[PDB]
């Protein structure tokens, strides 16, 4: 409906970066870019150095001169790796040939967008990350969607949300160019204190304001929404090391105490290297292609020493509550996890982060018996004798969940150990 008024489409077809809007605008890619042979097709560039990665896209003069002027929307994946708050200054997706046109750059947790008149005057929108809910950065892949009616608002949209809004200020004389530049530039002076990667996946541009049913209708078409994703957006997957973190807890990594899996505070926020990782193990499900899909039937391994175990319910040493079983890392048959340890997992996804939600399956079916989640409870693991001790845990609400249902407490991250 709103593709009528597409007219860039600059995407990764054949291993071959090109614009499929129609408009055929020319592509040139130059240096470092490394384009991926599958889904999401992203090409990745690098503020390295020599041969950092650049993308040049030329549209057509008179597609740009009929449309930039009124209403136009710019919308893209992106990722950028070690997005710290106290990065410095980039320009990363640019058109502005004579001191004049737009441009899309980062500076601390801030992501900014450009309308340059001249090289004196411009006007900005921006979005800036939550630095407490992202204090390893914001690496995770982002949806950004920025929308201008040059005789009305700007407005920036991120993951379909709408971010900031001001209206546009008279900037006549303002040229726009036909050439947009893809490539990692640092600015001087913008505080420099230190390698950075940024992953683009289908950049779009409409000749028309595109409004949040739109810009959210768009959002959701980009995605295969059944396919669970990591911590970072990428699709989760079977076979692969993980750190399993809750929500809530996000200063929390696993660890294991008896036949008990306790959550101890982290170190520090530098990473979520911290702790034991667990494998995610398939049982059953639709498609079979080693990603990790909503209703999937699945269990956890994870190696503690140089033993492995499964994840399963266990009896806690006193009651921990009605409908309450703990989790813990058990060394058991498969017969024993089909029963005590395995979930249908759902994908779980909010404008703050990719998670998912567990679910105890009932002998390995798509049958619900409970959600897992997260607590503090008084009990005895390991060689505790003498008293109880409180100890955060993951634990399973068996037969009335409603509540629990909406809670973040169920929400459950998968970091890639890497």
């Amino acid at each position: 409906s709103i593709n009528d008024s597409k007219i860039l489409s600059l995407q990764n077809k054949k291993n071959t970066l090109m614009d499929t809007s129609g408009y055929n605008a020319e592509v040139r890619v130059e240096g470092n870019v490394q384009l991926n042979p599958i889904f999401p097709f992203d090409f990745k560039l690098g503020s390295s150095g020599d041969d950092r990665g650049k993308v040049i896209v030329t549209q057509n003069e008179n597609i740009v001169y009929n449309a930039m002027y009124e209403s136009f929307s710019i919308s893209f994946w992106i990722r950028i790796n070690k997005w710290v708050s106290n990065l410095p200054g980039y320009t990363i997706i640019d058109s502005v040939k004579n001191n004049s046109g737009w441009s899309i750059g980062i500076i601390s947790n801030f992501l900014v967008f450009t309308l340059k008149q001249n090289e004196n005057s411009e006007q900005d929108i921006n979005f800036s990350y939550d630095i407490s809910k992202n204090a390893a950065g914001y690496n995770k892949w982002f949806f950004v969607t920025i929308t201008t009616n040059m005789m009305g608002n700007m407005m920036i949209y991120i993951n379909g949300k709408l971010i900031d809004t001001i209206k546009v200020k008279e900037l006549t004389g303002i040229n726009f160019s036909k050439t947009i530049t893809f490539q990692m530039n640092k600015i001087p002076n913008t505080g420099l204190i230190t390698n950075i990667n940024m992953w683009i996946r289908d950049f779009y541009i409409f000749a028309k304001e595109l409004d949040d049913k739109d810009i959210n209708i768009l959002f959701n078409s980009l995605q295969y929404t059944n396919v669970v994703k990591d911590y970072w957006g990428n699709d989760l997957r079977y076979d692969k090391e993980y750190y399993m973190i809750n929500v809530n807890y996000m200063n929390r990594y696993m660890s294991k105490k008896g036949n008990g899996i306790v959550f101890n505070t982290r170190k520090n926020n530098n990473d979520f290297n911290e702790g034991y990782k667990i494998i995610i193990k398939r049982i059953r499900g639709n498609t079979n292609d080693t990603r990790v899909r909503g209703e999937n039937v699945l269990y956890f391994n994870t190696t503690i020493d140089n033993k492995q175990y499964s994840l399963g319910m266990y009896k806690p040493s006193r009651n921990l509550g009605t409908d309450l079983v703990p989790l813990g890392a058990l060394d058991q048959p498969m017969d024993e996890i089909r029963k005590y340890g395995s979930f249908i997992i759902q994908p779980c996804n909010t404008f703050d982060y990719y998670a998912s939600q567990l679910f105890l399956s009932s002998n390995a079916t798509t049958n619900r018996l409970g959600i897992l989640s997260i607590g503090s409870y008084s009990f005895k693991l390991g060689d505790d004798y003498w008293f109880n001790h409180e100890y955060l845990i993951p634990v399973i609400k068996i037969e009335h969940y409603a509540s629990l249902l909406e809670s973040t407490s169920t929400h459950w991250v998968f970091v890639p150990a890497s």
